[PDB]
């Protein structure tokens, strides 16, 4: 079995072997990456996604998320409190602020230290979840606005058409801004690459062990598991590093760099920070080997996790006992 102990692999594509994304993603699992639930790939050298970001400020964040954290500082929710509208310019222009800026730091592993010392006792603005793209048309390769659909995908697989669309989003970070524990929806994959900025820190419990981790999050955060059977679907939970040492729960962590794309593999459990500024473009994507996850995926029919109109397809097609119920909790 290749990569046994679930390490997060790292690659290094040849310029020759980006242009072909469904074999490189096929490659990357025969040498196990998917064991880890995240892998980073470090495009060739002769690769750029777009020419400059040097126009980029007119972009608007029409609701930035203020993240008000409750809790204790390894083992917290956090809430999204809507703002008022502003651009990519003032945004970062805010990031930059005083109250907001990254402080000094010796180096990444510091920071991370003053991220789960500290991260509670603020509350950073996310400017999360805008439809859009920052590749240039004209890049061919690993373009996240030109992959294969998931609803082609399983019209491949299963014959069957469906309705929906799959479209990018782009993510503007500031310090501290952070990602609750979440697998993809309908346990897909997802591919995230950090256009510009500040690096952002990533945790990962390998697929195998998905099932740890939701245990102690029911121990962890009793009333919302009460709830709902489905509770991380909310994407409000934080549990930090020095937390699951404690409890056993099997997890790797690694820093994307600005230029580099991370993939999240299907049922695999992610969390993390931003270091400051930052603008990511992310999107989910299926291959051949997601149909058995969405199959099984679990579902929010409490109502909180409320989500995309192309769900409904999934669900209905691949989860039919599921659908009525799921389908309540959307309506
Ligand atoms: O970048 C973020 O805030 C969150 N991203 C993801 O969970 C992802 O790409 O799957
Ligand atoms: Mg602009
Ligand atoms: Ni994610
Ligand atoms: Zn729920």
């Amino acid at each position: 079995a290749q990569n046994p102990n679930c390490n997060i692999m790292i690659f290094h594509p040849t310029k020759e072997e980006f242009n072909d994304f469904d074999k490189y993603i096929a490659y990357m699992e025969s040498q196990g990456a998917h064991r880890a639930g995240l892998a980073k790939i470090i495009p060739p050298k002769e690769w750029k996604a777009r020419e400059t970001y040097d126009n980029i400020s007119e972009i608007l964040i029409a609701t930035p998320l203020q993240q008000v954290a409750s809790g204790r500082a390894g083992v917290f929710t956090q809430y999204h409190k809507k703002k008022k509208a502003m651009t990519v310019g003032e945004y970062r222009h805010l990031a930059n602020s005083k109250k907001y800026q990254t402080p000094p730091h010796q180096n990444f592993e510091d920071l991370e230290r003053k991220y789960w010392k500290n991260r509670i006792y603020n509350s950073p603005i996310y400017g999360a979840d805008i439809s859009g793209s920052l590749f240039d048309e004209n890049t061919k390769q690993w373009n996240l606005g030109h992959l294969g659909t998931i609803q082609d995908l399983l019209e491949k697989e299963c014959g069957v058409v469906i309705e929906g669309v799959n479209t990018p989003y782009l993510y503007f970070g500031m310090w501290k801004t952070t990602f609750a524990w979440h697998t993809e929806d309908m346990d897909l994959y997802s591919i995230n690459y950090l256009h510009l900025g500040e690096p952002k820190t990533w945790y990962v419990v390998p697929p195998e062990h998905g099932q740890r981790l939701e245990r102690l999050a029911r121990e962890l955060f009793p009333g919302s598991s009460r709830g709902c059977g489905a509770f991380l679907r909310h994407k409000v939970a934080l549990i930090s590093p020095t937390v699951l040492k404690e409890n056993g729960i099997p997890f790797n962590r690694i820093t994307q760099e600005a230029g580099e794309f991370m993939v999240t593999f299907p049922y695999g459990y992610h969390a993390g920070f931003n270091h400051g500024f930052n603008c990511a473009e992310a999107i989910n994507f299926a291959t051949p080997r997601w149909i058995d996850y969405g199959k099984m995926a679990s579902q929010c029919s409490c109502g909180e996790a409320r989500v995309t109109f192309s769900m409904d397809a999934f669900v209905r097609i691949l989860q039919p006992e599921r659908y009525d119920l799921w389908k309540r909790g959307q309506d």
